[PDB]
């Protein structure tokens, strides 16, 4: 169809320039596929979890290098750690992302994670490394779109 | 056609992420097929009206209780009532929307409205109830698109 | 496709929601289909280039009255003068947009350009006049998308 190119054009064009302002004024970080942002406040993991699907997105989790760095420089802008999507299996020092599989990119601070068990939730560090930890403790909220 | 049905899944995808993010910090409030938001001034019943035209949008009108509950939540974020999107017939105690179409849902506060004819706007308190009143106050500016 | 007009009737509204709500916010200004936003930040040429390209856009640069006239209006919002998107020729006096092509539309303050071939870079008065300057100085961030 000849007018349906034109208007997918137009579409498009008109998302990269929300998307660019959005981008421009530090509102979320674009990376691949995936978007980041946060509401900047600081709160548990079942609460930010509800605050991102209320958004209707996830709690964000990284899954390459550049995903990696991308919720770093947040967590840095911020300077406060960010709990990230995964919780530990039965099987403690193994953790999956929340839809159940097993987490495959992994950034953890030397020596981690040692919880024991004890520490089911996974907090980022501002030089990005990964910490397990409690889930009750008050992070940054940091979502994925 | 092959190719338009994955393009229109990006699309789609991009415009999720957008209206995430504007939701997450609060931007907006998206309620059905409506969006509400504010740009946090204070003006009177003109004034609002054309600073939503101009952003695209109309004065913001609630059709439904859930509507009705996000304006409210605006109102009460800003500790500010909001004018309406409607005015009073010719004939005291009726309204229409701004459209000409007679109001429907309303959610009026006991004894409202009863300005004999004298106060053809409409302003909702900060717990989501309707009053009529003049239209030259200054009330938070709420817009739907 | 009796569901392709719904579904793009659909993805057209949301992106004039999203717009609309950048719009009432004052986070960007549309003229025709051009958009202009910025992060707030003063810097020079060179940067304000990059800040630009990694958001998906480039350095603003006004083609006509109007575009002119909203740029002006972000100037006079920050109290801050505008690198423009544009860079002297060899011959002094003679101007050209980043691809190459020479400038047409025009808006100079009275005596302007006359940096001699000096000042190869373009700076935008609160007014809305232009003025060439040198490229290291502090100005305003203005995209367009
Ligand atoms: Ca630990
Ligand atoms: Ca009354
Ligand atoms: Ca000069």
């Amino acid at each position: 169809d000849e007018e349906l190119q034109t208007e997918l054009y137009e579409i498009k064009h008109q998302i990269l320039q929300t998307m660019g302002v959005l981008s421009l004024q530090g509102s979320m970080l674009s990376v691949g596929d995936k978007v980041f942002s946060t509401n900047g406040q600081s709160v548990n993991f079942d609460t930010i979890k509800e605050m991102c699907t209320r958004a209707g997105g996830n709690i964000a989790v990284p899954r390459t290098p550049e995903e990696n760095e991308a919720i770093a420089s947040i967590a840095k802008k911020y300077n406060n750690y960010v709990y990230l999507g995964m919780i530990e299996d039965q099987t403690p020092g193994d953790f999956h992302y929340l839809d159940g599989a097993s987490v495959s990119y992994t950034n953890w601070y030397p020596g981690e994670p040692r919880g024991q068990g004890k520490e089911k939730c996974v907090e980022m560090y501002t030089d990005g490394t990964w910490n397990d930890r409690g889930c009750l403790q008050y992070r940054l909220a940091v979502c994925e779109f």
